[PDB]
């Protein structure tokens, strides 16, 4: 029955590929322009917008975007007369829906839509900073390593929860609890009932993330509080600090851009026959054989742009760079050292100086997510100081004292990688890694990237 | 009437040059020795000392320096027999005053004295750290980016105030308030009236720096407190933290050393005819055409010494390094990464190992200070954490809550730079910069420079 | 009489060498294998274990190690058939004691045992991080620069105490005071008298470290408290923060591995004739003439492994890297920038990928510890913030206010640098620092935690 899931997962990868090929024909893009990752993002955004229907389920629309809510589109980049031309294309949302379902043989393929949504979330996590959003909710900016999927749409329920990190959940809870503090009628009446049911659902999702009985117990107390306030906000802050040392269980999905899937179907490949699994070597096989191009701004390093895309494709922004450097075979530097900005090109950017280069998406080894010798690496001092702080004042409980005790005695042993040679297609001989101890361990060390809430 | 100001500003630049030429002839310096920036500083110090008359208005004299208060002087460096010789010269302050007024055609030229004072202030800001002075006044050492002109003399009135930053003002206020806490007779008597009038003047100067109505309002409350104490000190600390995010308006004057002005007049240049403006391209033109040399210690990078002087000449220590790197055309590294120390050579240093090199003071572009596409860059995490802290305990108010609300929701839209080609003398086509995002943004990131209070 | 101490110190250096030569012959190691620093560490551990007799005086034994407490040993590495072989050797502790005393001409040579113990402490200080142990005792992890000899054995006598830093002493006091808070029979009875006598001894040792009258006075109050608790713990935390700015006086002993001493005696050298002094040029002379090899893991920089050993040999982990870089002649990078791990090889590590390289232990200059132009360097911002914090709330006293005043107004352990050609210390060298280098060895530290094993 495990190969039956591989057939269904391959069936939707086939669907994303079939759709992207039709969109390239529809937009009349050359083979090079079809492999441009900037064009792939625009095509992906149109489907999520067409099926969203202003629900904020698959993406988040601009306030301007809601000027003609029956149409969707974005920038399409073409190479004309030795220069890069940008044009704003528009299609009817009903037309885009028709083409998407047509590529999936009449089906809706909600999973195919979700797949591209998580790929966008992984790209935003690897690209943009979230420290300003943490400060608004009264959080420590040093918890940036807990923000998995913090850019997901507001109403992406089932799909988003699996990818969201502990800090992302505490943020959506603190945001919601602070909204209750203002007006007392928030949690009362018919309207209140629905919001209370979502409150208990979010608390249970976050409870499932924690893998210690003490952390789960404190989340139970927060959920049972019929009228939450500043007391629960402080408990959630404390639980966020524990997540730094006593890490929660967060799922990482390796979602590639649509152009990769499309260019593999164009050659000739039946993902429904061969099957497909996001867990093992299948994503690495596609990236080794892939050919993706990207627009590049002046004073940008195309090797750093490649690391940005390669890391987002593997959902590795929150993993140890010393492990990523071993798998990649090249130093995976922290984000602050990257001479690059977002993959997307803003509308105010000038096209005259824009160039393109080949994205380097290959790896020396491949790895399977494992959540048997193990070498465990220490946390950096900012993580240690952010975790063991603020416990000298305020609320106290038997559960807080128990959690702090587990934090102090925290063992080296969670979301690991089993490294194998590319020639070892069947995962015969696991490779014991040999880390370069001079590289930084956190992708967010000295982070200087753009803030997400800028547009 | 705008060209009438250019003629008067050119008249004092002519005066500084005429004076420096006379001092080189007076001291019998070679053409190379006249272009040595160590000699330029000594000559500049003698004028500020001659007209100060122990007022602490243009400089700050050593306690030893007041052993013969009728004379002034310093180290003069000459190249004799393949080595650098240092000698201590002494002149009567009346003689130095006579030579200064003779070069300015009998005038006093107070503006010319101020100009060299601000140039010394900009050099000290770019060179020395002030974290120990911040700790003495109970401040956050991470507010080092608010210490513009923190080395200006205490009794430098109107001219110095325009250059002083928000943190410099909070320091001089807290220093003054703590002396009021100690002695109860402070605000009483003739001294009390004067010191209270200076207190209200400093509060209004700092109030003018802030560009939000809420910040100005809190400064009014601090001024109206007829007997200030620890309550106002805590308000001033909070306002300093707000200045990190809601930046004040501080004036930056590009003041070049006297040797540059002197070497331009020596060739033949009438700054009174052509005019001169510190705002536009005139300082960049002088630096492009300039030829300045500097003594250099062992294990010092002459390129890093050049960045130190070039940054001080443009008063850019408190600006974004990614903008300075674009204008300079070369990476403008943070101060911690500079393999250099102060420009001045201490009296205890050994001359045998001393060498000299050519200062690289040229730039790829020039820029005019503007206080129209704009790309806004995030603050580093130490700035964010220093700004949003300490507000959980202690004082709360309608004004404090309003300021924090503006800080949390602060938009990126704080003085910018307008970049132009050197071939674009009339500022026709503005250049949209392309930053290298791998460079650090703060000149004080990982700061390791000497403390200013050591001598 | 100063040359009489040089003769006795040379007498024990000769003993360590005589012993190591006998151990190489006993273990049948080649000349190369005798110069492998991994073999030297194993040999050194066997002597400390044989004479310890489970006292925790010279080392700290593993719980497994106490499965046959009459024997001792460790991993010995040999080069067989182009590969590195590891074998676990075992010897009777009485046999190792007999071989050690025979090399010192029948004497016990406790100083020689202490010498290798301090060398192990210096290596652990330069290698492993102690931030997790700091958090357990409620301390600031930024006080890592105060942890000299924090890995020394529990019952290490006078010699070990002298090497311990201020933060190491506050840790052993807070640990002990927290044990008194829990159980009250602690300060009562025969145990109570002894444990109280050790408490007053530790307080006086730490009092001697401080070199300001105010800091010494606050330690007196901590000692006189007949029943200490959380009040003294907070006083000790405050005194540790003062040590960041008002540094204490801690002794640093340059102890080289036994293979260095052994390889110098093998050639032929009478340390008892020439004498030996850990203070001056003698350790630098040995390192200049030394030839030491080290096993090296994949993706490790042998130049960084060399810096690790050279720094531990000079007990320099807690000194300014800008001074160490001037003496070394090469940039001495912070520990976070080093592409290396511990010198020792764990039992779970695979020998197939292991290689060896030559340790670069030479220096451009030598220096004598001096505790006359002086150039003083600023503290980094984490040190400043860790020192001036927590004084807004809690306990207050005339002594705390006096110490903070001395900290805020504090004016600027030195090194006197000389050329290698200047053996008689004629011309002191005024250093010329590279101001781009980081000043603290622990800046951005990413090394393994000492307690994990
Ligand atoms: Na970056």
């Amino acid at each position: 029955n495990a190969t039956e899931i591989r057939a269904s997962v391959g069936k939707m990868i086939d669907g994303i590929g079939r759709f992207y090929i039709q969109m390239c024909t529809e937009l009349k893009l050359s083979d090079y322009e079809g492999r441009l990752i900037q064009n792939s993002l625009t095509i992906e955004r149109m489907v999520l917008s067409a099926f969203d229907e202003r629900r904020n389920k698959y993406l988040e629309e601009h306030p301007s975007a809601g000027k003609d809510p029956k149409k969707t589109g974005g920038p399409i980049y073409k190479r004309v007369d030795r220069k890069w031309m940008r044009e704003l294309v528009l299609y009817d949302k009903e037309e885009i829906r028709r083409i998407w379902r047509q590529a999936n043989n009449g089906d809706d393929a909600t999973a195919g839509l979700t797949h591209m949504m998580i790929w966008h979330s992984n790209l935003n996590d690897t690209t943009y900073q979230r420290t300003r959003a943490l400060v608004r909710t009264g959080m420590d900016p040093r918890m940036c390593s807990l923000m998995q999927g913090s850019t997901l749409p507001r109403r992406s329920g089932a799909a988003g929860a699996a990818v969201k990190g502990v800090g992302t959940m505490v943020m959506e809870l603190i945001r919601m609890i602070k909204r209750g503090i203002n007006d007392r009628n928030f949690w009362r009446g018919e309207n209140g009932r629905k919001t209370r049911s979502a409150y208990e659902r979010m608390c249970n999702i976050l409870k499932g993330k924690f893998q210690t009985a003490a952390q789960r117990a404190m989340m139970d107390q927060v959920r049972e509080s019929r009228n939450p306030g500043n007391a629960e906000i402080e408990d959630l802050i404390f639980l966020a600090r524990s997540a730094l040392i006593l890490r929660g269980s967060v799922a990482h999905k390796s979602c590639l851009p649509a152009c990769v899937y499309g260019s593999a179907v164009a050659s000739g490949y039946d993902f429904e026959k061969e099957g497909y699994s996001l867990v093992g070597i299948d994503p690495f096989k596609l990236l080794q054989n892939s050919q993706v191009y990207s627009l590049i701004r002046p004073n940008e390093n195309p090797a750093h742009k490649s690391q940005l895309v390669w890391m987002a494709c593997n959902s590795a922004a929150f993993e140890d760079l010393r492990v990523l450097s071993f798998i990649r075979g090249t130093k995976v530097s922290p984000r602050g050292k990257l001479s690059t900005r977002g993959v997307q090109i803003a509308s105010n950017e000038n096209m005259d100086a824009m160039e393109s280069s080949t994205l380097e998406l290959r790896s020396r080894y491949w790895a399977i997510r494992t959540r048997s010798v193990q070498a465990n690496l220490p946390f950096d001092k900012p993580t240690i100081m952010a975790a063991f702080t603020g416990n000298t004042e305020g609320r106290t409980s038997d559960m807080r004292a128990e959690i702090i005790r587990m934090m102090e005695g925290a063992k080296p042993e969670f979301q690991g990688r089993g490294v194998f040679e590319l020639s070892d297609e069947r995962a015969a001989n696991p490779i014991v890694p040999s880390f370069d101890m001079s590289n930084e361990g956190s992708y967010f060390f000295g982070d200087n990237a753009e803030e997400y809430d800028n547009l």
